[PDB]
């Protein structure tokens, strides 16, 4: 039994994963990311505003995931090792400081690798249902703002 | 008489100043920097790679700010302060951590505004001429390196 913030820190993978595979790589860069309660923010780099077509489908692409139940796995590798095993991809918009050299990559089988620290579940089925509340697109740095909410229906 | 780190430092400035003249407000957000002896790299965010005519416009428009000696001034407002005198514009794409409540926003008239505290030179024209040695554009980040260094003799 988890937390809502460790709960909601999962589904900021789980959301980042669905942006990808409904927007495509133009969209796997990660600005920044917030976590407050059952609430989160995802950031990333963008050049557009998405349909509310697509928007719908990054929604039902996270939700499908969580049903799916998949393992969270968090390894922990060296960073280079981790480095071309994983690739460019693990890491966000501004890579990790240097006198970093351990880092715990969190991964979810064909849909998001990211180093992370935090903690987090181990299933996304406990993550539970996915709501998108608002989406803000800001061309002037090109970033996506994709606002989020876990539910509390039984879950 | 400057050190060769701060006379880069400075470049950096200008050069900024250069780049945004150039390619326009799609790139003023200044990603990274650094500097090396005389050398520098400006890290800006942008969506393609300058042809070979614009970093030329950018390289003399950078050295001609240079001859002009312009001023560099280091206002040094509260944090809130120089939010709305010089707005998002004195920010990078990363703004500052949240616990510093004490900006030193280095400005180059209608050229450059940016939140730094690194040491800079008083006028431009002690910065010297700059030279682009490689532009780089990278694809996925959307990211244009400007490598530059400042001239001897």
């Amino acid at each position: 039994m988890y937390s809502i913030e460790v709960r909601t820190h999962s589904a900021l993978h789980v959301v980042k994963g669905a942006v990808v595979k409904v927007l495509g790589s133009e969209a796997k860069w990660t600005y920044s990311t917030y976590v407050k309660g059952n609430k989160g923010v995802l950031i990333v780099k963008f050049d557009r505003k998405p349909s509310d077509e697509e928007i719908r489908e990054i929604e039902r692409l996270a939700n499908e995931k969580v049903k799916e139940n998949a393992p969270i796995k968090i390894y922990e590798l060296p960073r280079e090792e981790a480095e071309k095993m994983f690739g460019e991809d693990m890491y966000d918009l501004f890579p990790v400081p240097e006198d970093v050299r351990i880092l715990k990559v969190v991964v979810i089988e064909d849909w998001n690798v990211n180093a992370c620290n935090k903690e987090h579940t181990k299933t996304t089925g406990e993550i539970g249902p996915i709501k998108i509340r608002k989406v803000r697109f800001r061309k002037s740095k090109g970033l996506l703002e994709i606002h989020f909410e876990l539910l509390e229906l039984e879950n």
